[PDB]
């Protein structure tokens, strides 16, 4: 949607893009459907199946959100595995390198834990959407019966103008219309309420998790200053790294700001 | 319809019935359908067949009238045969008896000739009814097409409210309605005209033929006075019959009144 007014689907570069040019496209693009294969697309296909034809789209969205959740669960546990592997690799290295890589590993572990909490809040969002899907599916048969009744009464009117069955189904249809009006009014109310609440909670969760992980990334950037990037000539060895206390103080302050973080202290501000 | 207010289909006796009691029912009632058999009922059955379903009753009436005409033709020629046979029988009898029976035979021949003329006028009536039947049969397909078109447009309205075919058939049906209104107006006019003219002519024909045959019967009753009903004793013979001139004068006067008869000289008068 950010594409410029040209013939190319090229997004307009932001100030960050001008500051640092965008990198080349990733080489990880594999020759695959990109939906987890037929095994993971079985759920997607089953979403588009014999349903109430009304919550079909909503049920499909819910099951797609379940796929989202499964993928995020896959990238959280295996990311914390990556952090563990990074610490294991940094075990046998320079003392400053080992300390700094262990601190980066623990920061990534914090990242994975926040991802898991975001996953739980995502499941709350998905459960609210499941509730709205189920109430919509329960309210659909009312309108289905309404459509069937109006079609049958139209056919009966075609057959003759004085069948008692005609008047009886008209009398039942005036009841069905009122019940369907009430059902659709409450359906609109519940859909609006669930939609607003679920998406407000979802956006609050994502902004909280994202600003928290950004607060973590800033602390990690500050921590990365401890190691010295000055190259050392072959032969003599550089002085030993004694910044253990500084790194521990940095991680302590990061923990303190992490625990102190609250919705009131949301330094992110729109304009 | 002349039956009294009782539980029996016994007609109220008129003054003639009081004057002379009614005779016993005829013994000529045969064990038969009374419609000329299946050969003569084939036409009646074919009248009730694949027709325009409107002139079906009128065509059936016309063919029944044809059966009427055939039966009347059968009883006219064979009645004149009966008159010839009566003259042949009276050939060998008393002179007065022979003369009087020959005069009765010629009166019956006049009766048969008047019957034949009545048959021709009956055929005029039947031809007028054939004309009205044929115009009604020609006007029926208009209303048949109207009914078919309205049924089809009702079904098309059931299917959807915006088919172009719907509006096109509505535009053709508003034309068909006007043409059917004109057709039914002219149909009513022609039916009334043909009905009134044909039945007025039929009733004039029947009253003319009937009053003429009654005028004949009165002359025959006057003529029957010539013969003597006084019994003669065995032995001597009664004086010879010389009333030939009187009988010839009676028949001459009957011929004169027959030729002089006109619609103006219709001595029959209703009240």
């Amino acid at each position: 949607m950010h594409r410029t007014y040209s013939l190319r689907n090229s997004r307009a570069p932001t100030a960050s893009q001008l500051q640092n040019p965008p990198p080349p496209p990733s080489t990880t693009k594999g020759r695959f459907f990109g939906k987890g294969g037929l095994a993971y697309s079985f759920r997607r296909s089953a979403a588009g199946a014999f349903g109430p034809e009304l919550s079909r789209k909503l049920s499909q969205l819910v099951k797609i959100e379940k796929n989202v959740l499964r993928s995020m669960e896959l990238t959280a546990n295996e990311r914390r595995d990556a952090a563990k592997q990074l610490s294991i690799w940094g075990l046998e290295n320079d003392d400053d390198v080992s300390d700094i890589t262990d601190k980066l590993g623990v920061l990534i572990y914090e990242v994975s834990e926040l991802d898991d909490q975001f996953i739980d809040r995502y499941d709350q969002y998905r459960l609210t959407l499941k509730s709205i899907r189920d109430i919509e599916g329960s309210v659909q048969p009312s309108r289905d019966r309404k459509d069937k009744i109006t079609d049958k009464i139209a056919y009966l009117k075609y057959k003759d103008p004085q069948s008692p069955k005609i008047e009886v189904l008209e009398q039942e249809l005036v009841r069905a219309e009122a019940e369907s009006l009430v059902a659709e009014a409450q359906l609109s109310n519940i859909t609006r309420s669930k939609l607003r609440a679920a998406f407000n909670y979802q956006f609050d969760s994502i902004i909280e998790h994202s600003e928290k992980i950004a607060l973590i990334a800033g602390y990690g950037k500050a921590l990365l200053e401890l190691l010295d990037d000055s190259p050392v000539t072959p032969g003599e060895t550089r002085p030993a790294y004694d910044g253990y206390e500084a790194s521990k103080q940095i991680i302590i302050d990061a923990e303190s700001a992490l625990n102190e973080w609250t919705l009131d202290s949301a330094q992110v501000k729109p304009t």
